[PDB]
């Protein structure tokens, strides 16, 4: 039912865009959770019943045009507060501009309501109301697609210094983000700086379902101490759902988030899943996928003021079983310009993020260099290529280590493993149940930064002078270091750094052990 019908490849699969898309929980073809089901096809497709947005809730609407006004598709001509953390944009629909001749005033609406009205050169009235509808298939127009410039803050340290997302890219990560081997992919959910979350929360099972219906609604926003539902939207992909309606989950939400960048706001789009995502709609296969992640990006939207926004893509993999190969993972890591690679070794270790500081790769690094060089240190590349290049040599020395044992390490090898241990337990680890660690702001990331590899550059001068490594192990401004991760103050980690000169000065005094 709903209504519906014409030729063509694609009957008209579309969503609904405008107030009431957020705490809303949805399916792959838009409507309230737990409803009847869809049929697809390499053709068409059809449905059932169902609503989408509340047609007797009521908005406030507030004017952000007057009569006579000129506009176009996007322009803002008015706001509605949504929730207590988001405000909605109302938009003029895409291909919609004219003369606004007809203006609701500040007061309270359903969305079938008309709160506007536009004259086209043509001399046609369109009337427009506080949502609209777009086929999912049909990426949303957009002025210009910026390059990956800006990065998006995670507040996760590895993430954010050695493999970095830009606000706009493409990520992929193991496993289902149910899987409670690591919380990273909930870290990333609630601290990453995009003000709207989409979540697909796809490849559920056995009560993956239930464990989302009625826990979420109780997250909170660490940001606001608010829910977090309340700046986001739920997409379930069940197993008793159609083949169907998980292929279009995807698209109905980038739809979603397309739409959201349109105002002006960053947004996550996080898609979970499981064993086979889909066989409705390898070859093709390959181009719809990245299709998909083609749709990812900061732009520069539509409308008469100059307004940036964007869709940032996290995408789980899960490959049959360890395989890594087809379909999920091959595809996907080959379109994507980052990828998280949790370690079922560094978890069983206990080492978290679990990420493989080896096996991860970011191609965002350099196209996000600038912003933190400006913003927040001038030395940001060169120090995360340090520290590297450090990881990257202790990596080295392990593999012979296993071999020849370690008895045979000169003071300079030891003094590498030294730092390189640290950089690992000072920086790379990071507690997310921890009411601090749990988010590191840029500026305390760098701090942190520094004083670990001031204190190398102290390490191998030392240890050029002869001071026992044994002497440099024990030094008591290591301790500190160890917990500065759990520092709220900056200037206090930073002042680690002459604390630590000074001690070696004290080191350089003794001269030796």
């Amino acid at each position: 039912r709903p209504g519906e019908p014409v030729v063509g490849t694609g009957a008209s699969l579309s969503v609904e865009l405008g107030p009431g898309l957020l705490t809303s929980i949805y399916d792959g073809i838009q409507r309230p959770l737990e409803v009847i089901r869809e049929k697809t096809g390499d053709f068409i497709a059809r449905g059932v019943t169902a609503p989408a947005l509340p047609r007797d809730k009521k908005w406030h609407f507030i004017p952000k045009a007057k009569v006579g006004d000129k506009v176009v598709g996007g322009d803002i001509i008015g706001e509605v507060p949504e929730t207590s953390i988001i405000v909605h944009k109302i938009m003029v629909p895409p291909g919609i501009e004219g003369e606004i001749v007809e203006i609701a005033e500040e007061g309270d609406y359903t969305i079938e309501e008309v709160i506007a009205k536009v004259k086209t050169p043509s001399g046609e009235i369109k009337e427009l109301k506080m949502y609209q509808r777009w086929p999912v298939r049909v990426k949303r127009p957009y002025k210009e697609k910026l390059p990956p410039e800006v990065p998006l803050i995670t507040g996760q340290r590895v993430i954010d210094t050695f493999f970095p997302q830009a606000k706009g890219g493409t990520a992929a990560i193991p496993g289902p983000f149910g899987s409670g081997k690591t919380v990273t992919q909930h870290q990333l959910a609630k601290w990453s700086d995009a003000q709207v979350v989409i979540y697909i929360g796809c490849g559920e099972r056995g009560n993956e379902m239930t464990d989302v219906l009625e826990e979420f609604p109780k997250l909170k926003d660490p940001k606001t101490g608010k829910p977090l539902m309340e700046r986001t939207v739920l997409i379930a992909n069940t197993s008793n759902m159609p083949v169907a309606a998980r292929e279009a989950s995807i698209y109905t939400g980038i739809t979603i988030a397309e739409y959201f960048r349109d105002m002006g706001y960053d947004v996550a789009l996080m898609a979970d899943s499981t064993s086979r995502w889909a066989e409705a709609l390898p070859a093709y296969l390959a181009s719809k996928l990245a299709e998909f992640y083609e749709r990812a990006g900061r732009v520069v939207t539509l409308g008469s003021d100059y307004r940036v926004g964007s869709v940032s893509v996290i995408g789980a993999v899960s490959p049959p079983g360890g395989d890594f190969s087809e379909p999920v993972v091959q595809n996907t890591l080959r379109v994507v310009k980052v990828f998280w690679a949790l370690d079922a070794d560094l978890a069983r270790r206990r080492h978290f993020p679990a990420i493989n500081w080896l096996t991860s790769y970011s191609l965002y690094v350099d196209a996000v260099k600038d912003w933190w060089h400006k913003n927040i240190d001038p030395e940001w590349k060169a120090m995360r290529d340090k520290a590297m290049a450090l990881l990257q040599k202790e990596s080295e020395l392990q593999e012979i280590v296993r071999i020849v044992g370690p008895d045979a390490l000169p003071e300079r090898e030891r003094a590498i493993l030294l730092v390189a241990r640290m950089l690992r337990e000072d920086y790379l680890q990071q507690d997310a149940f921890d009411e601090v660690d749990t988010y590191c702001p840029p500026e305390k990331q760098v701090t942190m930064m520094r004083v670990l590899l001031n204190f190398y550059d102290k390490t191998m001068e030392a240890i050029n002078r002869g001071v026992p490594l044994e002497e440099i192990a024990k030094l008591p401004v290591r301790e500190e270091i160890g917990r500065m991760k759990f520092e709220r103050d900056v200037s206090k980690i930073r002042s680690l750094i002459d604390k630590t000169n000074e001690q070696f000065e004290e080191l350089f005094k003794k001269y030796g052990a």
